[PDB]
């Protein structure tokens, strides 16, 4: 039973590239098995981390900053997690890619869960082409995250500690003098299950299992038992009296957070997945599934000495325990200014999306679904296709289609195109019943546009049960082989992951 906030929060430090000039950035990154305390009060634990950290550096560039990143696998050739080896397939068992989350990012570069590599490259998937992956950056200033994305093992190696923050500076954004430096603070949270001897725990089977089922077996969802910040338990983190920028980052496996502050002070969120919103939005509480990014401000200018805990309400497996769960971590408003806040908390961010959209070229209909498999396992389906299906997500480079993704499942799903970033059109409520017997769409209420939040730019979002979301995306500027999926991790690996092609005539 670990006490909570008993650790100062970590900050990861910024990665410096191998070589750098005025054309080009030069970075490595090396996956190692390494070991770090995750509380006060555990034994080290055995992780994966990228260059031997968890989470791995941050990484930060400019906005069409021409970066090359030779990511590397140093790791040993045996899992210490539970590998189901019957969701796939001679293969080496451990493999590894890394995706550039939100990254506009030629598909080559783009961590396609077939393009894995074993250490040093000795063996690699179908669909690899290089080492030195290609981050053109050319795109708006945003909070993207990198993590392991290889084919069936995806959330086995995010949970073993391969994911890092990576950060788009916008040169243009500089004017707005948003909190800078020391003030603005990545958040990476993760939940994670540990055992008394500090080893992580992974589940090697659902509960009460048939002895048919396969040992280990996957798991559809996975709720950790304890959270941590930047790879530390329930931390605190010393803050002075103003205004701090947070890059929130949900890098955890399954769980939703709902993250609210304990005094009922607001948030400021001033920053979807895609970058700043047009105008700031005050919030009260957010909700932040897997892998969703939220960029906020928080004013502590009002709360100098108070400890104030950012609190969580969304369940996962149940309700959240006031003693566990609830929360994440805390602030404390006692370091001394260092110098006068001479930031802002602007209203006006950036300009509103063209309203001209271009010419809608197509509207793909799409369902998230489940059938069985012969174990009697859920097996998590986009349009019902296996991932090895013929490709059918084709759109056109250069061309806008709308997706209507529709959800007559129990769950919300956390839906992320790769690529692209997209606008939220509307969310609307549909007959469940009648959509599942007859596969007829039958709408029980109007059309929802989304809250202030979903107004912008967003590359993974949440699809509730019992709706129709529609989302619009230009699908640019390269082409090639991409992916769509959903980002609870445990349902991305079995199966629900889709190709997408994005096709030059
Ligand atoms: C919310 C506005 N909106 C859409 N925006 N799309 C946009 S805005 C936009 C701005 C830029 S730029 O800012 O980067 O240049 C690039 C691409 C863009 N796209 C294409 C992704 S598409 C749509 C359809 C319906 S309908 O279906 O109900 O008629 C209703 C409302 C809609
Ligand atoms: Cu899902
Ligand atoms: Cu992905």
């Amino acid at each position: 039973t670990l006490e909570k906030f008993v650790d100062a929060l970590p900050i990861p430090d910024t990665l410096k590239p191998v070589q750098q000039s005025k054309e080009k950035t030069y970075y490595e990154v090396t996956m190692e098995e390494c070991t770090h305390q995750l509380h006060r009060d555990l034994p080290p634990t055995r992780l994966w981390g990228y260059n031997g950290l968890f989470p791995g550096p941050t990484i930060e560039v400019k906005r069409n900053e021409n970066v090359y990143v030779k990511w590397m696998n140093n790791l040993p050739s045996t899992h210490f997690l539970p590998i189901d080896h019957t969701i796939h397939h001679e293969e080496p068992e451990v493999k590894t890619v890394v995706h550039l989350h939100g990254g506009v990012t030629p598909d080559d570069s783009d961590g396609y869960p077939e393009a894995w590599f074993s250490k040093d490259f000795e063996q690699t998937g179908p669909y690899f082409k290089r080492e030195v992956y290609h981050y053109p950056n050319q795109q708006r200033g945003a909070i993207l995250w990198y993590h392991d994305h290889a084919m069936a093992l995806t959330r086995l190696n995010v949970y073993a500690g391969l994911v890092g923050a990576y950060i788009i500076h916008d040169p243009k954004e500089k004017r707005l003098k948003l909190p800078s430096d020391e003030y603005d603070v990545p958040l990476l949270i993760t939940d994670r299950t540990i055992n008394e001897d500090g080893s992580l725990f992974y589940p090697s089977a659902p509960e009460n299992p048939s002895p048919s089922l396969p040992n280990p077996s996957i798991v559809p969802a996975f709720c950790g038992e304890t959270i941590l910040v930047n790879g530390k338990v329930w931390p605190y983190l010393e803050v002075e009296p103003r205004k701090y920028r947070f890059r929130v980052i949900n890098a955890s496996n399954t769980r939703t957070y709902n993250l609210s502050l304990d005094n009922g002070g607001d948030f400021i969120q001033i920053g979807s997945d895609g970058g700043l919103l047009p105008r700031s939005v005050k919030l009260n509480s957010f909700s932040l599934a897997p892998a969703e990014r939220y960029d906020i401000i928080i004013d502590f200018t009002a709360y100098e000495g108070e400890s104030i805990i950012l609190a969580n309400s969304a369940g996962c497996g149940g309700d959240v325990n006031p003693e566990t769960d609830a929360n994440i971590m805390q602030f404390r408003v006692t370091k001394p200014l260092a110098q006068k806040d001479e930031s802002r908390k602007p209203k006006y961010l950036a300009s509103y999306p063209s309203v001209q959209h271009e010419r809608i070229q197509n509207i793909r209909t799409l369902k998230l679904a489940g059938t069985q498999d012969e174990y009697g396992r859920p097996v998590l389906l986009l349009n019902n296709k296996r991932w090895h299906d013929p490709v059918t997500e084709t759109p056109k480079v250069g061309t806008t289609e709308i997706w209507s993704i529709i959800n007559p499942t129990r769950g919300t799903h956390p839906i992320h195109l790769h690529l692209v970033s997209f606008r939220v059109l509307d969310r609307r409520p549909f007959d469940i019943a009648r959509y599942q017997e007859s596969g007829e769409l039958s709408y029980t209420g109007p059309a929802v546009p989304p809250p202030p939040s979903e107004k912008g730019w967003k590359d993974t979002i949440q699809a509730h049960a019992g709706e129709v979301l529609r989302i619009a995306a230009t699908f640019g500027p390269y082409s090639g082989r991409y992916v769509w999926h959903c980002h609870i991790l445990e349902h991305e690996d079995y199966d629900m992951m889709r190709p997408m092609d994005i096709t030059d005539p």
